DNA sequence: GAGCGATACCGTG
DNA sequence: ATCACGGTATCGCTC
């Protein structure tokens, strides 16, 4: 099959740049402000102008201001991005009925039955970059190859505003040459677990014995890596249906006082129930990030759907259970709803 | 031996 | 020192 992946460049920033074009050329950093102290929080994304200097998603806002104190610092407007994203997405549906929306920012199309070869495919990805630039003034990167993983690796290798095909010969090349840590799904913890085992390239997972590999990363990621290195990975493009929806909020100050967490918790329920629309969940999970930045949950499933009032009273019970069964103070509290009708 | 909710870990956005 | 999603490993229960 032939897979075409679209990955919007610097999406949150670029949307801010489309809306306020005075911003082009300047470093923009979309932030998520927390409210413990002035400029506490983290970076959600920056544009290339800011990324050049080490201002990337995940760093604290204070560090980003130490590097680029004169950049534009914008509060995250996710609702807006989500709305633009939706419209870019309804636009990708013109090019294939088989479409898998992977994130706010990313979609895969199986165009197998709308092109014959990768030159036709390549051609369809210029069209699509054009259409999106025309309608929404947003640059994207396209990656084309014979499955989702190598279509995503192609986009990585081509961004920003790129397009690249990874034909069957280049796939065999990468399986040998490409550092396994750049394979989607291999993050730092498992990258290291591999290097530990000498695994540096994908091909390497075929000489190692399966249960040494399984015993180290998981049967599933083991099988995942092996199927790639055998060039036998095919995962169909499948439509995403959201499974959970939650919200966590950081408290002005740590605590384990029940009457002190309760308003943040209840704020988190309100927000999440609004984010649910007509989705009725049967499961609720309360979520506390410890003072130590660990994450510890407590949940309950129900024969029925969960009303907000059920949500309010069950969540307090679940938070009580978090505080008994642990001694660590709470930095942020939230909830996740799931198992929808 | 292996199928099921709770819960943690791990990846990416 | 953000928030969000969602896949998989592990346990204990259960057949
Ligand atoms: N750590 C993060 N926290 C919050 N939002 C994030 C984080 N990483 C990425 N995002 C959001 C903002 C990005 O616009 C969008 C897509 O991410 P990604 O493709 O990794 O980066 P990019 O589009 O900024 O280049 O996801
Ligand atoms: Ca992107």
């Amino acid at each position: 099959m032939i897979v075409l992946f679209v990955d919007f460049d610097y999406f949150y920033a670029q949307v801010e740049e489309v809306l306020n074009p005075s911003l082009k050329g300047k470093p923009v950093v979309v932030c998520v402000f927390s409210g413990r102290f002035e400029d506490s929080g983290a970076v959600a994304t920056a544009n290339y102008e800011a990324r050049k200097f080490g201002v990337k998603a995940g760093i604290p806002i204070v560090e980003a201001k130490k590097i680029l104190p004169n950049a534009v610092y914008l509060p995250m407007r996710k609702e807006v991005y989500q709305q633009v994203s939706s419209r870019i997405m309804n636009l990708l549906r013109e090019y294939s009925e088989k479409i898998e929306i992977a994130s706010i920012d990313e979609a895969y199309l199986d165009i197998s039955d709308k092109v014959r070869d990768y030159r036709e495919a390549y051609n369809l990805g210029l069209e699509i970059k054009n259409k999106i630039l025309e309608k929404e003034k947003i640059t994207v990167t396209v990656g084309i190859s014979k499955n989702k993983v190598f279509a995503k690796i192609a986009a990585d290798m081509a961004k920003p505003n790129g397009i690249k095909v990874i034909d069957d010969e280049e796939v065999k090349r990468l399986i040998r040459e490409l550092d396994i840590a750049d394979v989607p799904g291999i993050g730092n913890i498992t990258a290291e677990k591999l290097k530990k085992l000498g695994i540096n390239k994908l091909v390497d997972t075929l000489s190692i014995e399966f249960d040494k590999l399984k015993g180290m990363i998981g049967e599933a990621k083991a099988k995942y890596l092996i199927s790639l290195a055998r060039d036998e990975y095919n995962e169909p493009i499948r439509t995403r249906v959201r499974k959970s929806i939650g919200r966590i909020v950081t408290m002005k100050r740590n605590s384990r006082n029940l009457e002190e967490i309760k308003p943040y918790l209840f704020r988190a329920i309100e927000e999440s129930y609004y984010k649910l629309d007509k989705r009725i969940p049967k499961a609720i999970h309360v979520v506390a990030v410890t003072e130590d930045l660990d994450i510890v949950s407590r949940g309950r499933t129900f024969p029925h759907g969960i009303s907000k009032e059920t949500a309010y009273s069950e969540s307090v019970k679940l938070l009580q259970k978090i505080l008994e069964e642990d001694e660590r103070k709470i930095r942020a509290i939230g909830v996740r709803f799931s198992k929808f009708i």
